[PDB]
């Protein structure tokens, strides 16, 4: 059995842990052993570690990507603590599962691509709205020719985590320990999906927008300093056109990552906060003619592992376990995994490249 | 921690071993400890015991029941099979989490509840559609008084598997299955329309079988059993209802899909969008309407599984917060809904309809 | 040119106006001439007459339905008055166009069939949730197989115009002027869709509540005569098996008459709160299988005849244009006006079956 | 009563008709008298003039808007004679109701916005989406404040009228006629709708695409000279963003116009292929949070006048009795007519400055 590291414990943190945990119930193979949990302070590390099953728990997380029964490290802790524990575990000799965005800037990513290609272990990056059946039966579709060529792509992801102006400042919001805003946050995830669908990103026309710009510290107010909003045009290296936006000052949206492909044949349309749901256009006869309906189940891909009969929706969680296992593949020599630190860094790079034409008000090319 | 012991490993058996993998997980305390599968063939239930994490696997369920370590038996059999199975495990004085339907006839759940009350040890159905942050968020809104009076309810669960020609389940026997859709999806509809209405008091149905024969069984194999049936309700508070299920419905695949009319507002559900609870309040006539209200952190058991609003929940996430009530019952911190005696009254519903139905003649309760 | 008559200038008068206007434009043929308006006040006719494009006005409808250039009456008055005009109007020579339900009891919808066979003239009621495109086109496809063969039919109609017990007392309220409540003024409608998809009714169990008792009323408090609601199992002549139900008390809903087929080979749904769209549902390939929703456009029955391009949704108002034409037809020899008084009748039987089921507690059989 | 004039009676020829022959009926006042209606060749205009209530039918044009008793002119032919024909109308002293866009460049609507304020008579051109009830209720929505400051716009306008490769190379595909492509038949009515929203347009950055170059055309087949598709994103003169687009080959959409307000306390969303429906955010208790389904009733601008009951479907051909009713007024001297030639003229230099950047690679400032 893959012996696991987890640092962190939040949000992600608890993702990875209940991933780890079921990856095998679902799949099949050995159940990892979960080795070392690293969480701070001390006592809430131990907490966690019983309660998540981890054999021991320890405040210092060198020592859990250190230890010799671990195989694997899940890095679930602020994008600012990404690099130096990538890093070390990397050459510790561990394979690793990191949180996006891979760093704050893309001279990290470009360090950290760096260490994992010395390092020849596997790594992967946290964009599980990749990891949705229907995502998935998507991308078939578009290779089986469902819609002929793709002609367009159009997507958004929209939340409203930062709307309120009340909302207090943090150093997130600086660009140093905060990096970009809503393109760190969401845009990379938005260019996970839009990449896989249309292929790689040839060109970029952006702007980008700050609402609000001045909140609350404790005090007086403090200069929020990334982006609220970006939008972009996109060249794919087909030379087919795409728009592209994220936000997370979208009132009223709170996990609206939403894209459509229009192609020659046909037309593919989703929406996050409904997963399971996948409307599929393609030419009919008049009198039955218009979107399909398809609703995710066991014909879609990873769905069966979890489930025999469709319509019993697919969980976002459920995202996390699909990419411990599509790890676990890889790390078995089996499979190669999606998004490495490579296929991330070109990631990096599109979204710090809207972020740079959105500022200059010129077009970036890659 | 819980020693727990699951018999079955196909739909239901799975699901279980998912939930009661990752209830301290989400919830906090001491993880479950697996210790027996049972299954048949026993290489299977070895296999198996394997991949989930459990300390051994059997082909004798008996077994399973009977091991020192554990105190809770998940039971995922067919129908047929409840009753012995329950009844041994309350005797071995293991608490129970039993799949709905209880069993085959009222007499069996009659027998059930009994046993269930001279053991002592608690007891839950399988009814994971109660469980969700929306209907959780539904009953607590009704409590509210956010839509006043419930003045009717309307009640579907549409399914399919049914309709495909290509196959037969252990569901379409009398011995495995017993009653049709009403057993085998009729009750989660019961066990979701009385946690709103409260209970019933009369009911008159009617019933159907539209494909008598499994068409790729080589052999006869005669459906023994409905495959759709509709009622009229009278709630105990004088309330109108309708209610219906189905295993041919076609084109709908988990469409437990509900209603509440009150007399201050609607609330409406549909499970094939289990994360959506839309509510009518009356509001200015220039923005009156629907709220779409997405499952998040304010629902309850969300939180648990996630701080960010719209991140869906899954319909096996419901087996988690079923696992969790067993859990807080069992510490005696909270009372399960349903035990065998609430449970009871769900199958003498059920077993109404299906009377009704037969004598074309109301049913009172 | 048909002459026509009106009596009666709310909703459904408005709406048989602005019909006999657009009919020819929509159809072709010759506009019909506007020729006799009565509602009451006299101030009130003469006005309306003149903005509705009508010759004249008057106080008195007697006059209106035995003017000799008259050939068609509209008749959309309270249901208390539909007996008298529309008998009047047919004793007359006149065809008519009448308003449904057809009046307060079966006896006067006898009555007015009688009436009708006697007179050897034209009659068409006005349920116009038969005509809009989406419905006729669900029609052909189940003529045609599209579904296979029905095996359920769940239908409903909610709207929430007595939902607030505040609202006045209204004619539609009284047994003397509505007759039924509910079922009066809605359930007739789902009860000619219903018929048109799944055949006669065999039989009917019922309930019915009035939620709100008492209404104000000028000075204050008056008691409700009638139904807020009211529900049914059906069996029909063909053996299948049905569940039916209306409110006006349905809080949320403006006009959700919903209904479904469920087929041996498919599903058809409808909700005429979104009256363009059919959702169709046929077996398919496990990959792309799902309901399609058919956007109402120039395949659908009578969508061409007001616009050549689909999605440009019709309208509520455009099913009474369509009814009108339907009733020219008629009246010249080269069609059949749907439900004519006789068919009628049986609409009629049921409701007030249902009322009856609902009152004994017992089965009706027809 | 208005004398009134039509020229064509195809798609929006025989939208007008309809409109013409009831705004009386819904609005009051008097019928406005239709006088000439001008189409070709001869019989089909003796034949639909018949039909459609107008006192003649004619083959010139120009006849019907030097008729003495006409004082409005309808324009509803192909954008190139869009110009001369109202320039004549003008030159005649009659007010114009003319089809969007105003012609196919930004010249000739120079040339007719000097033309109108050379006369003293009103104008109004065709921008139906802006007359539903449920846009103007948006609008009153954010002008009462219901979503605070708008901070994004995104919208679209798909349809799929020229998907399918096999259609005959047609008028819409000429710049001769035509002009723009996709900009000019769809373009110009998303700008109608936006900068009602947003305001005006400072800065575009566009992209466009022909998908199918070439087409079918007398046993032979010629090149398409304009756009199937086309994206921008938008600079508003606010200094707030936007994103836009537009397709007559996106497979499955038949008039998805539509378009999304994002602002600091709430944001509104639409689309044209439900347009009984608004979709309304407003921060709320997490208990009971979420967007409001509005569907369209008489509390909506305009609805009443042709229904007294919510959820009774308006429909497309009923904005056009709206805007026919915006001009009466216009000419009556009470309510002003947007967008009249002068406003025009800003939507036409905005979509021929989208235009501009899609063929140079380079932003266009306003
Ligand atoms: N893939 C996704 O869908 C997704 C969703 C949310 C967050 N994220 C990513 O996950 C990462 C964490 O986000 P979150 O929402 O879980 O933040 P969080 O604040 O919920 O959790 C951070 C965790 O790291 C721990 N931590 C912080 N500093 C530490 C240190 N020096 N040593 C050990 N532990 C430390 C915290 O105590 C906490 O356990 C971020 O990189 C974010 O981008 C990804
Ligand atoms: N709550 C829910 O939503 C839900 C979903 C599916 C099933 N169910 C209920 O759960 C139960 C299981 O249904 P399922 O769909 O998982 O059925 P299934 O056929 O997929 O699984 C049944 C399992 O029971 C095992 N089994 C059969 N006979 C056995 C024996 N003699 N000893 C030990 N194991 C045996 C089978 O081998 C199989 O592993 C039924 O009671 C059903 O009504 C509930
Ligand atoms: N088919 C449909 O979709 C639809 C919709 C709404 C109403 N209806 C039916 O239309 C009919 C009228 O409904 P409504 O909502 O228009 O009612 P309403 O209250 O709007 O109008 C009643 C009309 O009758 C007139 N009237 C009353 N007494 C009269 C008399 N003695 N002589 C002349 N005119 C008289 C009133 O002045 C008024 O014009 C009813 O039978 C109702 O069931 C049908
Ligand atoms: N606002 C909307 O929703 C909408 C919808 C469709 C079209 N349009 C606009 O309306 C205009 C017409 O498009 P359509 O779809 O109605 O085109 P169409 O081809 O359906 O009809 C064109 C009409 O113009 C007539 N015509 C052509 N040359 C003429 C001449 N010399 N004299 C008199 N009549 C002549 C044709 O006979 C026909 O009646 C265009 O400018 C288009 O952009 C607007
Ligand atoms: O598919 C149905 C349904 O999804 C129910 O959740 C399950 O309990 C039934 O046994 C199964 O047959
Ligand atoms: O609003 C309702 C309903 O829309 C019916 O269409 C109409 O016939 C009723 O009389 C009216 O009350
Ligand atoms: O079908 C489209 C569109 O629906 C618009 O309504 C119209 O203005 C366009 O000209 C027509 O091409």
């Amino acid at each position: 059995a893959l012996g696991v590291a987890l640092i962190g414990t939040g949000f992600m943190g608890k993702c990875h842990a209940m991933a780890w945990r079921n990856v095998a119930t679902a799949f099949g193979g050995l159940p990892p052993r979960l080795e070392v949990l690293a969480d701070m302070p001390a006592d809430k590390a131990h907490s966690l570690a019983s309660s998540f099953g981890f054999a021991r728990g320890t405040a210092d997380w060198r020592e859990a990507v250190s230890d010799p029964a671990v195989d694997v490290v899940s890095i679930t802790t602020p994008n600012g603590l990404h690099r130096e524990m990538a890093e070390a575990a990397l050459a510790a000799g561990k394979h690793v599962w990191l949180e996006k965005p891979m760093a704050l800037s893309v001279e990290d990513a470009q360090a950290m691509e760096a260490a994992a290609r010395a390092s020849d272990r596997r790594t992967i990056i946290g964009y599980n709205y990749t990891r949705s059946p229907a995502f998935r039966a998507a991308v078939d579709l578009i290779a089986e020719g469902a819609i002929g060529r793709p002609i367009h792509f159009r997507g958004m992801y929209d939340e409203d985590y930062m709307a309120d102006p009340d909302l207090p400042w943090s150093w997130r919001l600086t660009r140093k320990d905060g990096g970009l805003g809503a393109l760190g946050d969401l845009g990379c995830h938005l260019v996970s999906v839009m990449v896989s669908l249309m292929g790689p990103v040839a060109r970029v026309y952006a702007q980008a927008d700050t609402v609000i710009t001045d909140r609350p510290h404790q005090g007086g107010t403090a200069r929020v300093e990334n982006e609220d909003q970006a939008q972009a045009l996109i060249r794919f290296a087909s030379g087919t056109s795409g728009e592209f936006s994220c936000s997370r000052v979208a009132r009223g949206y709170r996990c609206r990552l939403a894209w459509e492909v229009q192609g020659t044949e046909g037309t593919l349309r989703f929406d996050q906060e409904r997963m399971n749901e996948l409307w599929l256009y393609q030419p009919g006869r008049p009198e039955i003619d218009g979107f399909r309906r398809i609703l995710t189940g066991p014909a879609q891909p990873g769905f069966a592992a979890f489930c025999p009969g469709g319509g019993h929706n697919f969980g976002f969680n459920e995202q996390k376990v699909v990419e411990a296992e599509m790890l676990r593949q890889a790390i078995a020599g089996r499979g190669k995994a999606w998004p490495d630190f490579t296929d991330g860094l070109t990631i990096e790079r599109v979204i710090h490249g809207m972020a740079t034409s959105a500022q200059t008000g010129q077009p970036v090319n890659f």
